[PDB]
RNA sequence: AUACGUCCUGAUAGUUAGUAUCCAUCG
RNA sequence: CGAUGGAUACUAACUAUCAGGACGUAU
């Protein structure tokens, strides 16, 4: 419901200070929180920006949340937004058609790469940013592109200060320890800059919600060796989906359920099974469907069939199954998050869960009435996998139980962020484009591929490698970089003396980058040369 | 018989680097 | 094709603990 509440709003008075990541549990409706702070701060963006007004910027990581979020923040704002995806092929623009779509728009959403792409080639300053979101933030570690973006906030001056928020279900994304979840929480925090809170009155979750958590039940297959013809497993499996109906028997109501699976070969093989024995005339097996939502887009530059799930495809399948044609789905770990389902009470996790946030979000799903939180473990494994789950829930337990009076902001150890091993590559400073040191090597396979040419997929540069020891003999790497020979350069080029493979063949990439503009192959922005073909 | 210092082998855990496999994402 | 993230198996080095073997000193 688009209704405020006083556990929300005092979140909302929280948050108006400085920047703030929220941890409210999940199907909280946390977008809610979103759409109303970028109400409350409604009355800055009024301002022109030939002369310097403010608009805001969303950041989501994939396509489906899209349209997702931005009918949300159209229905619910008077506010005249944009949308903006990577396929429609932005990148083609020139200088001025971007100003017109700055001066035409209110609100931008976009993908993460796109704000990367527009910065760096100077197409717009840091400064005239009012604000900033982040959903999922969780993945910003190592070499994420929300780490690129925030790369800028301290190089360039802080004459702009754009709130940050914060929007995630887990906090942490790889296998930890109970003495170890310090660390990686104070590391992201000061990395954003911002406090971690938590929910304080969860007055309606607690009815619906949080107390029909799926109740675990674990059970062990035996397989310790015309169904014959299969594993014992799929017979345990069937034995277990008609104990589960002997719920469904009186209850023969409409319902809908989740088998995820990890291998897609077991999903294939399984919807053909469950097609071939619904036709026993039996009456479970008389609303007995299956579906593949699997795979997702795979390998983009075909590789294999696999029917491609395309996305065409896969928004008719979504569409079909959310109206309530088909109640049983079989999946891979692709709808685990980011994407709203009808509610469910039986989830098969026909595999097991592989660390802690995928098994977080995985026991989160079911939501309808009695879920069944459900899991398929060899016998043998039972108490090293019960164990682990003791690991799991006392993480979860102190994670909860660390978030109160987390008020102290990072402070020094935002400056204590490592930096790079090279100087960007500035010709006009901060009036000028950027090319960082980890960021030539798309750049380079950019202007080959749009350079014009015969487009072979064998493109791709040639680089030589050879290991050598310093003076001391630790490990020493070093690369050359080739260049299309059709280009006006074509001897190859070699790079700084880098301690690993990867690190060298980036610095060789910046070192070449500059001397493609020097010579004027480069417009004014570092791009690919805008002159048509026909000239 | 004990303690301290040096060399070697095995077990425990962590860091680093190499190889292979599997899943997911966008460009 | 590129760029990212997660997990498993093998290999190598470093570190720390323990065990065992060898040498020297003290009791």
């Amino acid at each position: 419901e688009f209704t405020p509440r006083p556990y929300q709003v005092e979140l909302l008075e929280r948050a108006m200070k400085k920047n703030t990541i929220v941890c409210l549990g999940t199907g909280s409706g946390k977008t809610f929180i979103a759409v109303m702070l970028i109400k409350e701060l409604a009355h800055e963006i009024r301002g022109p920006f030939n002369e310097g007004g403010k608009r805001t910027f969303f950041l989501v990581n994939t396509v489906p949340l899209v349209n997702q979020q931005a009918k949300v923040i159209r229905k619910h704002t008077s506010l005249k937004v944009g949308e903006y995806v990577g396929d429609m092929g932005v990148d083609s623009w020139n200088k001025e058609k971007w100003n017109q779509e700055f001066e035409k728009h209110q609100v931008l959403v976009m993908t993460a790469q796109i704000f990367l792409d527009i910065l760096n080639h100077g197409f717009i300053s840091l400064s005239q940013v009012n604000l900033l979101i982040f959903d999922e933030c969780h993945h910003a570690v190592k070499n994420h592109p929300y780490r690129q973006i925030m790369r800028h906030y301290k190089n360039l001056e802080q004459n702009d200060r754009p709130r940050i928020l914060g929007l995630t279900a887990s906090v942490i994304n790889s296998k930890c320890k109970p003495n170890q979840v310090e660390k990686k929480i104070k590391e992201l925090e000061a990395t954003l800059n911002s406090r971690v809170v938590t929910a304080s009155d969860l007055e309606e979750v607690a009815v619906q919600k949080y107390a029909t958590k799926p109740k675990e039940i674990i059970v062990s297959y035996n397989s310790d060796r015309s169904v014959e013809f299969v594993s014992p497993k799929v017979k345990k499996l069937l034995e277990i989906l008609k104990q589960y109906f002997s719920n469904n028997n009186n209850s023969s109501k409409e319902l809908c359920g989740i088998i995820f699976v990890e291998r897609r070969y077991t999903a294939y093989v399984l919807y053909k099974l469950l097609n071939e024995l619904s036709a026993k005339r039996d009456d479970d097996f008389s609303f007995i469907k299956c579906d593949f939502v699997v795979g997702h887009n795979s390998s983009p530059s075909s590789k294999e069939k696999s029917t491609e799930m395309n996305s065409k495809k896969q928004k008719e399948v979504l569409k079909k199954f959310r109206k309530g044609e088909c109640n049983l789905l079989v999946a891979t770990s692709v709808v685990e998050e980011g994407i709203d389902i009808p509610k469910c009470n039986l989830v098969v996790r026909f595999d097991l869960p592989k660390n802690f946030r995928s098994y977080v979000q995985s026991k989160g799903r079911a939501r309808a009435k009695n879920s069944k939180y459900i899991i398929m473990v060899e016998e043998d494994e039972k108490n090293k996998f019960q164990e682990d789950l003791n690991q799991y829930q006392e993480i979860e337990k102190i994670l909860l139980r660390l978030c109160h009076n987390r008020d102290a902001p990072s402070e020094e150890d935002f400056d204590s962020f490592e930096d790079e091993l090279l100087p960007p590559y500035m010709p006009y400073g901060t009036d000028g484009p950027r090319v960082t040191m980890s960021s030539a090597i798309s750049l380079l396979h950019r202007y080959c591929s749009k350079l014009p040419s015969d487009r072979f997929t064998t493109l791709t540069p040639k680089f030589t490698y050879i290991e050598q020891n310093n003076e001391e003999e630790n490990k020493m790497f070093r690369c050359t970089l080739r260049l299309p020979i059709n280009s006006p350069l074509r001897e190859p080029i070699t790079g700084q003396p880098m301690p690993s493979k990867k690190l060298a063949k980036r610095s060789a990439a910046l070192e070449a980058c500059k001397k493609l503009h020097e010579m004027g192959e480069l417009d004014d922005h570092l791009l690919p040369v805008k002159i048509s073909r026909k000239n």
